[PDB]
């Protein structure tokens, strides 16, 4: 599968949904199933979609993060083309993860047209989907993570681009 | 890779839209292997029943066979089904001409459906609204429009059926 | 394809019905590599657990084994997880004996059944629930029926693993 | 408090379990003005349709007359609606014989079922399904049984009423 | 006895149909105390948003004041709320004028509205989607019928509210 | 409506139910409703159900606060009676407000009978629930939580009827 055009047009393969989270799917394409990686033991939700974008490899030796906003969720193993926002910028007991931000093409969401950049999103959004990945591994043994905060699109253009050198 | 099945009594679906939903819109892409996001509708409408194609058939449309699918409850979408037709729905939307073929699942997957055997058997207030739903799933969409003319028996959404398997075949 | 996995306490399973689901019966088609549907249940009765099957084993009925897992909530249809047994519920239907495994995710996977070793450690009631679903779903289906023997441990559980293996490699 | 309805063709039920629930039984209490937990059922059983009971009635089990209520979607649990008989399902439990009407909502409420006159109106793989609910739904309590003799017409459904509103 | 509450900034709603909901329409029955079902649609939409009444209050139509509640996520039925209002949904239906409120939860209840003042602070797209589904949601529905006028301003609200008002007080 | 019987049978109209708690529901002793308090801004969900026993008073001047676990959600409004297993002390920007944690009486589920302590509970779901009200309120200005520690089910009895005393003063 391609990555996309590019970080106005890419694909997204939807692993989590929106007000999911109690059992994490992770895809694996060896096998071409979408497989159960871990149940969550937490009263934590995910506040969007979590997915990854296929032919790309970020430091963390998997393809890059995507959270995408949409109106309703979508079901976890499903392919969608997506356009960034910005990125969060984190950490793990692992290392740097950052995670970019998207909302889908226009042609498939006239909704969420007017939401261009990281700015049209509000900051109560924007802290409840920190506060999620602050806290979602409170109960995990041996697992933490340190949200370093927000940058804007050519933040996730760049880490975007650079994913796409470091895959081939 | 997926046959169109062994013909208008039993054939193959592939679903995209649950029934009930809509809100996503989904649409199976057989070149990348996977369902996809078609998009996200905006409307109060939501699919009065189970939406999919025919794998391996060639609409008019340049699209593959419209299937609207009757069922107890809903099917994920994803999954692929043995239906049988019972007629096909006939409109016109700003592309053109357009059918979508009326089934139920084959009477080995549904037995409490047995007795259902054409348009008849329908309940006429069930297919006056799925034909509303289509008279107005694209009225806050800009320079689109739809209008249905009305349904047909089984001999017709045979002969679409069939005319569909052809044009996949010469392609 | 997909292997079976390394051993009765860490195997593969494709999980075909969603704990509570079975309204709609899916089955995995592994020629076309569709989720499909077998069949609309009659009856209005959930699956107490979730439902599938190991890949590349071949039980006595002519498919691969039947396994039922426990999780702490649903996994979605036509998703592949990593399980342990704790046992296996043994039963015949109209086709033969259809014995099935009963799993847990691996420890990995889950931290919450991490106490849960054997099926001594499952609720007595829930087993009988099990049994019960799988004694009744289906009464309204013309010449199906079934007839549970009842639970047994985890080496009846691994002989049938490793039987069903030697079926498929044959 | 609340009247029985205007009759056979219009009466009142309040529900208690919508239909595909089961799992949490309520029961209404009429003398707390609640909604009440009566019991979690372990059963893989589901109700196959909305259950309640007709308000200012007295049946021979000493309860209200029971009422099934089949609607084109669940209805939630402590609501009062206006039904119509079909007809009435005949059984005995381990504490003696206690029948149940089968309704439908008025015309005004359900055009969808504007159809259904009558219980040779229900296809007979519904009833069966019914009739199977309330025959197995107490297997994992033994010595706890149920028969259901069979299924009878809106006359004899129109007489139980009557003679529970007589009772009362 | 529920009071309609303090004013358009600060009133109560009792809600009946939650967002996404109405396949099943509720309406609360004072004289019973209890939430009734009204009627069951056939058209395949739901509600845009949550759907109730102010107590204490009466319409032209003989029933209390109507209110649309945009909310985060979708409501109970038969759970009263403090609203505040943005506007008014000027429609006529079969019977006469049945214009609808259109309120947000007030700032105590949901801090993420706080900058949600006026019908401009809501997306047009959300506002067609609502007039449309009350322009619709009776069309299979047999004499009954609906015309959605367009909508009106906050100081517009304020007047039905306060004549819905004195006509309750009126008897 | 009375408190019930004791701590091993008492009443609680339940408010949120487990898996909810995006809207957060609080119950009007005063106009009879279920009337919505606030919407929750952080990405959670109560971890069981969520209510009060009637005809008592704690110190934050409510009545006194009940987790409920049960096989599945309870639809909001609706009463049930209870037993308690222990008491999760905490305080609040309110002050002191602990919530006695409760399963239903064995008559309701007899699923549950075996269970009669705290002990008895997975302390993984007695952490999930002590997690959650330590961090439900994290984006809500002024408003905090500290989890004390739990505590047995005598501990659950006397705040009980220290409860009962203060409301019928
Ligand atoms: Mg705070
Ligand atoms: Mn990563
Ligand atoms: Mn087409
Ligand atoms: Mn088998
Ligand atoms: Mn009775
Ligand atoms: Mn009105
Ligand atoms: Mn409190």
């Amino acid at each position: 599968v391609s990555a996309g055009k590019g970080i106005d047009d890419f694909n997204v393969i939807i692993e989590i949904p929106a007000n999911g989270g109690e059992v994490k799917y992770e895809y694996d394409k060896e096998l071409g199933f979408l497989t159960v990686d871990r149940f969550m033991p937490t009263s934590m939700r995910y506040p969007c979609n979590y997915g990854f974008v296929p032919s790309t490899l970020a430091q963390d030796g998997d393809p890059l993060d995507v959270l995408v906003l949409t109106p309703v969720p979508v079901q976890p193993g499903v392919l969608m083309r997506v356009r960034a926002l910005g990125i969060m910028k984190m950490e793990d007991e692992a290392g740097e993860d950052s995670k970019v931000l998207a909302v889908p093409v226009v042609k498939a969401c006239r909704a969420y047209e007017a939401i261009q950049s990281l700015k049209d999103i509000s900051s109560l959004l924007l802290d409840a989907i920190s506060h999620f990945f602050e806290r979602y591994k409170d109960l995990e043994p041996n697992k933490w993570a340190k949200v370093k905060g927000w940058e804007d699109k050519e933040a996730a253009k760049k880490e975007f681009e650079a994913s796409i050198v470091r895959f081939k």
